[PDB]
């Protein structure tokens, strides 16, 4: 059984993620809604525009996230926002593919808009990126997260301690190994006849670090198109 | 373990074994280690890389399911894995008395050698940190062939045609390993965990080795034509 810190590590994340979450709802309604009736290059730009705003709630939400988890304002400012520059993508992978319905092949973002493969690439996003992000959806579906193992493996994300530039690995590990073993306890009881969707759950922080080069490609193919990063991603992905 | 867990394992020991006997037995074929001697302390390295690629390439053919594939997941996935598994085979070879890594017998190399032959310091401290990071996990010969062949069946890598077939494929290897890890050491839960996690590190890795390439082709010192095959 779970102990009661590891029960309540799991409920402060869950807990401090839909806090997070009220970012989402508020700033729906600013954002630049996505063009309907368009013909054939104003349009292109838009979307994009969009996605690019999105981006931007989502690393303010991820920001504000990471300040709630216990230890994290504890590291040095620098290795702090480290592990933001580095996970802060991956986060959104996890994010888009938690919000991916396999009905409509499409995903949703901060409660109520859903984009397909093609909304993808009418924001001019190439394939190279597009679909592995669909296949890393659609297996993550296959696994069947709940809200307690996507908190988890988000907060195991961020404790990454081999990310560049960290200067206290050491700390950020000691952080990370609770929730790795609270992650291995939970699916352990909640499926105790299924002894590989553990495993299978730590790979897909595999894939989500060739997912985030993949990302740097597309942002800089991006710039190719007249489309470079406004200046809160540039920060993070330039 | 079962006897066809204990025929997987047997079989994978087996192909590194006879891979090193193949490929390292002998003195390799190198420019010898002496503006003069930049190009060939790198010389040197590069035949080294070459090397180990051929010994990768004939481990990866005798990993069961591999040579099932099709010819271009075979090649996709080797592609992919060489530099990883490069940077296993590195752990392997590391002395954490001696602070280097040791093909053979009288071929050794320190944090300073890999500096000498051009190679960043971007580069470098990434994989001493690996190597000893490695070490504190303390795998053994099964252990290390298995996470080769897991390395090798990543489903996610460019270009994979065919990706569930090869998730399949890697699924019997991590059956193995859980199984493995739960008999050697059943009182050590998370040691599979920190083997897996260093799968992660391995792709972060990879990465930081093409900054490496592209960094030196600045210094027009371009790869031969085995490495760029792979790398550029
Ligand atoms: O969660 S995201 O912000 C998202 C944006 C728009 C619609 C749905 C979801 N995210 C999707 C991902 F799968 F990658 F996680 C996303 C993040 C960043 C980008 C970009 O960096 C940019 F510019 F839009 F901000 C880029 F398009 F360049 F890839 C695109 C999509
Ligand atoms: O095992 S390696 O082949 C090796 C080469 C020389 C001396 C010791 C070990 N390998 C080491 C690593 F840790 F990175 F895996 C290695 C692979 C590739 C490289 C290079 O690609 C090149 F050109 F030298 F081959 C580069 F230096 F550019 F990174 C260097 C070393």
């Amino acid at each position: 059984q779970l102990t009661a810190a590891q029960e309540l590590m799991i409920q402060q994340l869950v807990a401090a993620q839909l806090q997070c979450n009220k970012r989402s709802f508020s700033d729906q309604p600013k954002v630049t809604p996505w063009p309907l009736g368009a013909d054939p290059r104003d349009a292109r730009q838009q979307r994009f525009a969009h996605f690019t705003e999105l981006a931007i709630i989502s690393v303010q939400e991820i920001v504000d996230f990471a300040k709630q988890v216990p230890g994290f304002l504890q590291l040095g400012r620098e290795d702090q926002i480290a592990l933001l520059k580095a996970s802060t993508i991956e986060i959104m992978l996890l994010e888009t593919a938690r919000r991916y319905n396999h009905e409509t092949e499409c995903i949703t973002f901060l409660k109520d808009f859903t984009y397909s493969k093609d909304d993808f690439h009418r924001a001019g996003l190439q394939v190279e990126f597009i679909n592995p992000i669909f296949e890393f959806s659609r297996a993550m579906r296959r696994l069947g997260l709940d809200d307690a193992e996507y908190a988890l493996l988000i907060a195991i994300n961020i404790f990454s301690a081999d990310r560049p530039n960290v200067q206290e690995p050491g700390r950020v590990e000691a952080l990370q190994q609770p929730y790795v073993e609270a992650l291995l306890s939970y699916t352990r009881i909640k499926r105790p006849q299924d002894q590989l969707r553990f495993p299978r759950m730590l790979m897909k922080l595999v894939s989500l670090r060739t997912l985030s080069s993949v990302h740097s490609e597309q942002v800089f193919a991006l710039r190719l198109q007249d489309k470079k990063l406004p200046p809160l991603l540039s920060e993070i992905w330039d």
